[PDB]
């Protein structure tokens, strides 16, 4: 092209352009306010549409990452405001980019990002739609500056659509909270999704990871060649290295290239690519990433015939181990799209740790012969965990189910901080909610997907604030095995339980007055507390105490003098605990 800007402004369109380059600037200058941002947006859009107008004007054939470079070079507050990173400025392209992705501040030093009241929400949207929208894209996106921009540009568009249903709606909060609470939660677990995806490559490798694509892309499209699965899972592993570099354009290159490859061969990939196919250039990756599973062959043979009844069985495992065990998960995984990514790697791992024992011994076929009866078990027990717990959560609500959650984990693990155990339940509560939903088939996939995401940021809390010697053994063993061992852990014996305090288990007339999340979290808060000074306590006695407040908070709201029927009755509940349990 005679100009990059041109070209990109051109597909994108001046909307989104404006919106990624706002993101972009956001993301890198962190601290500096909205306003010089615009600013910057506002100057980087005159000069795209001026080269779109005149290809061959002054400074157009310059690269997207030497014009941006440039721009955030010219900002006055750069050494100010960040001493070093001004120290980037004197160095060429691609250095310069290098030293700018390493300058970005993974955690920020800014305030918690405060929802305002559904009314002014709705009155700034009605009032100045594009300023409240950009000035929320730039203040999620300053807080999240390795999120990727695209993505981020979705859940802003998504963010739009419920505003926009909502604010004219009978009963505004009714209609919108519930929307933003989801879209928060999506927007949360696509950040830790990023997270774990990098920082599982960083750690365990390309090759660890291309086990992980064989299985996903396999169950994706079941119909394709093993072929052109091992070719996808080459092109996916250069995108997934890139990205994780930090780098947007390099990313977003590389995952439009991979796109246009898989939509120009849609035939030796997948029937249900074709309107994924049809959408725009930021849309056609998204859409292929969230596209549905392609039926499996009719005509498919058992697995038994080529990986245990073959004469050559040993023979394929010499000549190329992990292409012989890429094949298995390809079998394996293309059959059963109801298996968690996971489960799929056990199998492959136990299939694996046959083969090497048995490929020894003397008659190999006799060995590996009931390889399938390993596997049984392997499947069966997360199958039940999931029926166990879809089961309770329908016999109870998500309320009552993240209640249970709560004392079984405070019980396990009473060394975590109450706010951890309250969020990582409730959030487990979530998963039973979304996943169990879902029909028998898409329940597995559905709850590895969360629960990865879930144990994985309770692993980074923890690595920052250590407690547990059981949950660092949990958080550093494989992927694979991170779950089961979590399950895997029991009630603490050891622990001596916590000194009682008076005001943890003082509750006020606000209590009334508080919205159903602010109520359940205090309530919650509060039942972590109590299984924590009565660890010994029976599922008899916890419902006890928890039905007997239930009733004090419900005749007190109704009171005449709420504030005191709370004071008086209050240390008369907490005094009959302290009989029926323990000081
Ligand atoms: C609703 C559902 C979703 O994402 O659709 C879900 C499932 C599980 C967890 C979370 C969540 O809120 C989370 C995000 C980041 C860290 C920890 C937990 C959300
Ligand atoms: C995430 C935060 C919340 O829920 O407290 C919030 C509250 C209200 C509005 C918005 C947005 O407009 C927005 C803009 C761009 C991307 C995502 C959201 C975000
Ligand atoms: C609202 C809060 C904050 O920004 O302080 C927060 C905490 C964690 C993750 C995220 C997100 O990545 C996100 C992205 C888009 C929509 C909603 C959430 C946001
Ligand atoms: C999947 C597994 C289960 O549902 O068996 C699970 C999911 C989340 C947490 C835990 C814990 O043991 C735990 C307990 C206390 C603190 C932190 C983690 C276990
Ligand atoms: C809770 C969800 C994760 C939020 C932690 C901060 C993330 C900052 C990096 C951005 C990203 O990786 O998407
Ligand atoms: C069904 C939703 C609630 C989830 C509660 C935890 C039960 C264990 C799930 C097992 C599946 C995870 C993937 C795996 O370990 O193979
Ligand atoms: C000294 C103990 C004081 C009371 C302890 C607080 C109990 C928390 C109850 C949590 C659930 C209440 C709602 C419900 O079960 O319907």
């Amino acid at each position: 092209h005679k100009s990059e800007v041109a070209h990109r402004f051109k597909d994108l369109g001046e909307e989104n352009f404006k919106a990624l380059v706002l993101i972009a600037f956001a993301q890198y200058l962190q601290q500096c306010p909205f306003e010089d941002h615009v600013k910057l947006v506002n100057e980087v859009t005159e000069f795209a549409k001026t080269c779109v107008a005149d290809e061959s004007a002054e400074n157009c054939d310059k690269s997207l990452h030497t014009l941006f470079g440039d721009k955030l070079c010219t900002v006055a507050t750069l050494r100010e405001t960040y001493g070093e990173m001004a120290d980037c400025c004197a160095k060429q392209e691609p250095e310069r980019n290098e030293c700018f992705l390493q300058h970005k501040d993974d955690n920020p030093n800014l305030p918690r990002l405060v929802r305002p009241e559904v009314d002014v929400m709705c009155t700034a949207f009605h009032d100045n739609e594009e300023t409240f929208l950009k000035k929320y894209l730039y203040e999620i996106a300053r807080r999240h500056p390795y999120f990727y921009a695209p993505e981020l540009l979705f859940f802003a568009k998504r963010y739009k659509a419920a505003f926009t249903e909502c604010c004219q709606a009978a009963d505004k909060a009714a209609c919108l909270l519930p929307k933003l609470d989801e879209l928060r939660d999506e927007g949360k677990a696509s950040s830790a999704k990023q997270r774990l995806k990098c920082a599982s490559l960083q750690k365990f490798g390309e090759r660890a990871f291309k086990a992980w694509a064989v299985a996903r892309l396999s169950q994706r499209f079941p119909k394709a060649e093993f072929a052109e699965v091992s070719k996808l899972v080459t092109d996916l592993t250069k995108v997934h290295t890139e990205c994780c570099h930090g780098d947007l354009l390099e990313c977003a290159d590389d995952r439009a290239d991979l796109a246009k490859y898989i939509c120009e061969n849609q035939d030796s990939i997948s029937s249900k690519l074709k309107e994924c196919c049809e959408k725009p250039l930021l849309e056609k990756s998204h859409c292929i990433a969230e596209v549905e599973n392609d039926e499996m062959p009719a005509d498919l043979p058992s697995l038994a015939a080529d990986f245990v009844e073959s004469k050559d069985v040993c023979k394929n495992y010499a000549e190329a181990k992990d292409v012989f065990l890429g094949m298995f998960l390809y079998e394996y995984a293309r059959r059963h799209p109801d298996y968690s990514v996971v489960l799929l790697l056990r199998l492959a791992k136990t299939y694996e740790t046959t083969l090497e024992k048995c490929c020894a011994a003397a008659d190999p076929h006799e060995c590996y012969a009931k390889v399938f009866d390993e596997f049984k078990p392997l499947v069966e027990e997360p199958q039940n965990l999931i029926k166990q717990n879809c089961e309770l959560f329908e016999q109870l609500g998500e309320y009552k189910f993240q209640n249970a959650l709560l004392v079984r984990y405070t019980k396990k693990v009473p060394q975590v901080s109450t706010p951890t155990l309250v969020e990582v339940s409730r959030n487990l509560g979530k998963v039973g909610s979304k996943c169990c939903k879902h029909p028998e088939a898409k329940r597995m996939p559905c709850a590895e997907d969360y629960l990865s995401v879930v144990l994985n940021q309770l692993c980074v809390l923890h690595e920052k604030t250590p407690v547990s010697d059981r949950v660092t053994k949990c958080c550093t063993e494989s992927l694979v095995n991170r779950r089961p061992c979590f399950s895997a852990l029991e009630v603490d014996e050891t622990y001596v339980p916590k000194e009682f305090n008076a005001e943890t288990f003082t509750f006020h007339a606000d209590i009334c007055t508080l919205s159903e999340k602010e109520r359940q979290i205090k309530k919650q808060t509060a039942l972590v507390e109590l299984v924590k000074h009565k660890p010994k306590a029976t599922k008899e006695q916890l419902k006890a105490v928890m039905d007997d407040f239930a009733a004090f908070v419900e005749k007190c709201c109704k009171a005449d003098d709420k504030e005191t029927c709370f004071a008086e009755e209050g240390k008369k509940l907490v005094a009959a605990s302290q009989a029926a349990l323990g000081l």
